[PDB]
């Protein structure tokens, strides 16, 4: 028993990640096979970066502008090319630590590990939720872009996100792997506005799920609701509408719980109306969003990797 | 900027771990150079753990009652012996995989990352403190005995803890990697009591410190204090005493953020006494005791592994 914010082991990342230079700039990629893939604002000077013409800023780049380090080894750079915001540069050898992977874009509510790492090295692990608004509240300080998100299925690692910057407000913007920013963001320092960011609905029910298998009742109440009064309240609270897909993945809880979706909903209703009083659930005196109820399931049933 | 519960990064750490069956109980092994490490409590049954003799039951296993199996592949068992809580099974392979390693044991208050691990397969990481009680508040199904919690100095793993048992009262407890527990617990399926436990209060200052240079700043007042005066009041709310020796620890996080270690503790006070008032810091609702001071300088300074 218990409940943490638990990220997926690292290691099957860490044997991928590289250093990228190019000119004064250093920061991160991700060595899978022959081709290495990092931000490409790494082509930037500082003021470049304020306007940039990525197109003309990498024109005057040759193959050898870009050094390419694997801990110690110097990789051999004998293509380069940009697709969408990420760059990919060709190199000489296939790395021998790649593992089985895919490349997802995933949906806001969806939860991914972060392996933050600076020069190419790993600094730590932890777990974030692609917000509804698609901005993530990572930790990042200079030299983590390149930084990447990702998920493990059993012996395949599923990378979804590559960090790319800090928003003027303190929040996190990125690219899936194909280079295609999560939101309206662009690599651009400038003032960028994230839309209303929402609590993720089905997920604080399956954490509120989690609590009860764990023995954190006191919150559960007699009453019951329907999806569109549930809603009603939701929308008051800045939270996602929930819908019959939502209640349809939280199944395997409501099963085990004896406890109805809506049922869940009708005290999370009370919740949300009547505050949390200065009580604690799972150790927290918000309602958490950061866990999927596949998330739950797995933390609750023991899954491995 | 941004700040994070943060895992140091587990690939060193995975690549020691293994699977260990005698008869009916499997749990994880730690393989480094040519021995494996679990708890002693593999050989009993569950009838066994209500009041086991450990050195008659070990007497009457053999080498071949240990089942030792790293990834697919069948280690052989060429001698056993028990160290406190610990067997180290000596195997006829040294783990190509061992990194630099030291055993260490870690004071209450402290904090290290434990690899959760089911079946010899690691399945997520996460960072715990050592509570003042010696107890860890962890996330740990049946079957995660033998995970192991660590610290990561460049290129060194420091082992600190091999988790062994779940309290009745859903805490966990453990031993450092000679097989000592931490507090009073023993290997036995028994009711034990744990200490009334504390909060870490070097550990909140260290947090209020990271609030402030993530740009959290509401709860800093002009107010001051004294140790002693501050004392009477973690006393009162079963705060642990702040000692010089604390101080001395906060010292750089003080000289970075240009507030005085008691004006922090003026802050608390504050804080503790007439609460947080529906306000946050750092995105919780609570007051965190589980960083560090070297934790947080760690995090805001980039430092790499």
């Amino acid at each position: 028993s218990g409940f943490r914010k638990m990220a997926f082991p690292s290691g099957k990342v860490e044997g991928c990640m590289v250093q990228v230079t190019c000119g004064t700039t250093t920061l991160n990629g991700l060595w899978l096979d022959d081709v290495v893939y990092c931000p490409r604002h790494v082509i930037c000077t500082s003021e470049d970066m304020l306007n940039p013409n990525y197109e003309d800023l990498l024109i005057r780049k040759s193959n050898h502008n870009f050094l390419v380090q694997a801990g110690n080894v110097q990789l051999r750079v004998i293509g380069h090319s940009m697709q969408n915001c990420v760059l990919k540069l060709k190199v000489d050898t296939a790395n021998p630590k790649t593992p089985k992977y895919k490349f997802v874009r995933i949906q806001p509510g969806q939860t991914f590990s972060v392996l933050a790492c600076y020069n190419g090295s790993p600094s730590g692990v932890y777990q974030c939720a692609m917000r509804p608004n698609f901005t993530i509240k990572g930790s990042f300080l200079n030299g983590a872009c390149g930084s990447v998100g990702f998920n493990i299925d059993y012996d395949c690692v599923s990378f979804c996100y590559m960090h790319h910057m800090e928003l003027p407000t303190g929040v996190h913007a990125g690219t899936d792997l194909e280079g295609n920013f999560y939101g309206p963001f662009v690599d651009r320092q400038t003032a960028q506005a994230a839309g209303t960011d929402t609590t993720i609905t089905v997920n604080v029910l399956a954490w509120l799920y989690a609590a009860v298998i764990n023995g954190d009742r006191w919150f559960l109440n007699r009453f019951t609701t329907t999806l569109n009064d549930f809603n009603l309240v939701a929308m008051k609270y800045n939270y996602e509408p929930l819908t019959q897909d939502h209640v349809d993945i939280l199944g395997p809880l409501s099963a085990q719980t004896g406890i109805a979706v809506l049922d869940m909903c009708a005290s999370l209703k009370e919740l949300l109306q009547n505050g949390m009083n200065g009580r604690t659930i799972l150790g927290s005196a918000l309602l958490e969003d950061e866990f999927t109820p596949f998330d739950v399931v797995r933390q609750c049933s023991g899954v491995t990797f």
